[PDB]
């Protein structure tokens, strides 16, 4: 105790330092409000930050930093956990470490993703409540990496092994077709998922189901500078052997228009060797060599669609296709006639009342039509692959009693240009952050009032209802998505008119910022929980409607290739000659209903730096993430409230060994038996509250009782 307090810093965020002259203080190694109390050295690299005597931004930052540079990425923060991305493969995920954490309690072992998975797994069997592990974080924080380690741990711990083999190959297959290199993450998930692991009444895994959300299908046709399209396009071009190469009609990386930057490498993996890992993974799942070839022919046909060149002819508006080489390759792979495809793409027949008539197509209309067919073809392939992955994983005939779900969405992201995909991705993170706020501060305090314990409501200031109403509200007033749907059903509506209606209807909203007169109603900003994001509404009406050339879809429906005809079997919900925003809300509502019927376990992934480097912790980036995530407030509710709850029967059964001669023989009311035990144990009254059906305890109190229970042998 040498008067050491945290002083705000500009290089390392906060720095420690050792007279009080009025409303100011002098440090040496400043305002009175600027100083923050420093914890004593006994809390060096503490496992749970709720144990810290002085809870403040500087103490949480320092404890994460001291642990990070000691190869310790996991740190408990009360009920939830925090994990900083190491950007280095650490030796903390071996089968020996899976064995060490097997059946262990949170306090019995150091913080780890295996202990989070085991704690939820035991709560599922003890409380008979479905569990869910929800990984939060911005792009590249480590949500997918932690999701896969939960699966790896549960497959070993909850087993008697073909199901475990197939479950471990589910993410490698989906990542080949759904992941891509972006400027933020080299293996960025361009699709969200909720992996449901089913268990029998005893507790062993019987099956699994993966529910994916909107795929970023627009990535298959165009990519920004330094970014790659979906991984499989590179795996196929680099790894396809001599014979398969001729069957797929492949060329080099510089011979495809849909590959905007040609070949772009990933430092961690070779594309030719990743093709063999994907082929081996698909073989484990049950895909035959003929089905894998069919899959790769569709991937190749997506690329060949991009090489179709249309020319705007002089003296006429109708477009021409002088070189039909790309179209011939497309039709050979897709199993359709070339003459039919060419006349369908250039001069389709549109319904103009009850009959159809041939309507002309300009170069812009024909190029748009080809681009939208490639996006739809790729989305249907990814949907078919997932349907077969789920058919293999949920193949069992055993009765599932409970489930443990893991949510792995695409994280928050701010690119140079943010389109409709980025809005829905960032909004999902806004809803997931509000689910954390609702669980930690609203449902926690409602449970205290429900059990009749003396409690005063504390307002932690974390609530994102204005942004939720701004985007998702359907009526009174209509939100961004509702206004986008309304504009699509107008005849002469443009992307410029949508932003103009957005500015008149939601202009004065506190989380909406109108564009400056420099941008001609092209962009608009939204103040998200993480930060302000500028959205360019170019092509949003066409992206929301998703129109398809019904003539070309009719040919693909009646294709000679059975695999292509299977992808284009459902052609009834095709608008052309429900919107994506409407499908987004129905997918989001279904996930929220499912999560409300589960006990969530939050894993907050924190990104250390924007350079993808190991041994670098940008203090202000970490501080900003802890503020928008609500880590400090979430630890505060654990310290100020009673995080651990236990019913009278489980308290009496589990801790009667510590007060054996306290309860008399025979029948005794559960509530009264616990009062008799607490009097014998001599516990401080501030450490607990007796409710109507259960006893509430302060942080670490129930952990001390479990440690004392071990002494009795
Ligand atoms: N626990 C970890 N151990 C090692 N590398 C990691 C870990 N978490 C993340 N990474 C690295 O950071 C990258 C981004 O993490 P990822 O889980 O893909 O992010 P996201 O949050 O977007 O799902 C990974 O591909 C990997 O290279
Ligand atoms: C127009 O909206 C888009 C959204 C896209 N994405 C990509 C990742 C994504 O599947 C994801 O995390 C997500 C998660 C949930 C729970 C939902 C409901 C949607 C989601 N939308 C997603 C892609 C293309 N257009
Ligand atoms: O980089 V992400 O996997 O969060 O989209
Ligand atoms: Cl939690
Ligand atoms: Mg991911």
């Amino acid at each position: 105790a040498k008067r050491l307090v945290w002083v705000p810093s500009e290089k390392q965020g906060f720095e420690a330092a050792s007279e009080e002259k009025g409303d100011e203080v002098v440090v040496e190694l400043v305002g009175k409000d600027d100083i923050q109390k420093m914890n004593p050295p006994k809390f060096s690299k503490v496992e749970d930050m709720a144990e810290l005597t002085c809870l403040n931004e500087a103490s949480v930052l320092h404890n994460l930093r001291e642990r990070y540079f000691s190869g310790l990425i996991y740190t408990y923060s009360g009920l939830f956990c925090v994990v900083v991305n190491p950007y280095k493969h650490l030796p903390i995920y071996s089968e020996k470490i899976v064995d060490m954490y097997k059946g262990k309690k949170r306090h019995e072992m150091p913080p780890h993703i295996y202990a989070i998975a085991d704690t939820a797994y035991r709560s599922m069997l003890q409380d008979r409540e479905d569990q869910s592990i929800l990984c939060t974080g911005e792009s590249g924080a480590g949500k997918t990496e932690n999701t896969k380690k939960v699966i790896q741990y549960l497959a070993v711990v909850a087993s008697s092994g073909e199901l475990e083999k197939q479950l471990l190959q589910a993410n490698p297959i989906l990542e080949a077709f759904g992941n891509a290199k972006t400027v933020k993450n080299d293996n960025s998930s361009r699709f969200g998922k909720f992996i449901r692991i089913n268990f029998d009444v005893t507790g062993y895994i019987v099956g699994a189901n993966i529910e994916t959300y909107l795929l970023e299908k627009s990535r298959a046709i165009r990519q920004a500078r330094d970014e790659r399209t979906f991984h499989i396009f590179y795996y196929m071009i680099a790894g396809a052997k001599e014979k398969m190469r001729s069957d797929l009609l492949l060329e080099g990386f510089n011979n495809y228009t849909f590959l905007s930057n040609g070949f772009v490498p990933i430092p961690a993996a070779q594309d030719d060797e990743m093709f063999q890992e994907t082929v081996e993974a698909m073989a484990i799942m049950g895909f035959s060599e003929e089905e894998q070839l069919s899959i790769l022919k569709v991937v190749s046909s997506v690329l060949q669609l991009g090489n179709i060149v249309f020319k705007k002819e002089r003296n006429t508006d109708q477009a021409s296709m002088p070189d039909n080489t790309a179209a011939q390759k497309v039709c050979h792979l897709m199993g359709i006639n070339v003459t039919d495809f060419t006349r369908s793409i250039l001069t389709p027949r549109i319904k103009v009342g009850r009959d159809v008539v041939q309507k002309a197509q300009t170069k812009e209309q024909a190029d748009f039509a080809v681009e939208a067919l490639a996006k739809a073809t790729y989305e249907r392939l990814f949907r078919w692959i997932l349907t077969r992955v789920n058919k293999a994983l949920d193949k069992t005939h055993r009765q599932g009693a409970s489930f443990l779900g893991i949510l792995d969405i695409a994280g928050f992201e701010i690119f140079e240009v943010n389109s409709f995909e980025q809005l829905c991705i960032n909004y999902t993170n806004e809803k997931l952050q509000q689910l954390f706020n609702h669980t930690m501060f609203i449902l926690e305090q409602e449970e205290y009032q429900r059990e009749g314990i003396e409690w005063n409501f504390i307002d932690f200031g974390l609530d994102l209802q204005p942004c939720i109403e701004l985007i998702e509200r359907p009526n009174n007033p209509p939100g961004v998505l509702a206004l986008l749907d309304e504009e699509c059903w107008f005849p002469k509506a443009t992307d410029k008119s949508f932003v103009e209606k957005l500015c008149t209807e939601q202009g004065s909203h506190p989380k909406f910022q109108k564009p400056k007169q420099l941008k001609d109603k092209t962009e608009f900003s939204i103040i998200h929980y993480a930060g302000k994001v500028d959205y360019n509404a170019s092509a949003w009406l066409t992206k929301n409607m998703d129109p398809l050339n019904d003539n070309v879809t009719s040919l693909l429906n009646a294709s000679s290739d059975k695999f292509v005809a299977d992808l284009w079997k459902d052609v009834d919900r095709i608008v052309g000659l429900r919107t994506v925003g409407q499908l987004y809300k129905e997918q989001l509502g279904k996930l929220m209903t499912t999560l409300r019927n589960t006990t969530p376990n939050f894993v907050r992934c924190i990104i250390p730096n924007h350079e993808k480097r190991s041994g670098k912790l940008d203090a202000f980036l970490v501080l900003e993430q802890l503020r928008c995530n609500g880590v400090l407030e979430g630890i505060r509710i654990c310290r100020q409230g009673f995080p651990n709850r236990i019913v009278f029967q489980e308290f009496r059964q589990r801790y009667e060994i510590l007060a054996a001669n306290a309860i008399p023989k025979g029948f005794m009311d559960g509530k009264q038996a616990c009062i008799l035990m607490i009097k014998a144990l001599e516990l401080d009254p501030n450490l607990y509250r007796i409710g109507q059906s259960k006893i509430f305890f302060r942080t670490g109190v129930l952990a001390h009782l479990e440690e004392e229970r071990d002494l009795k042998i």
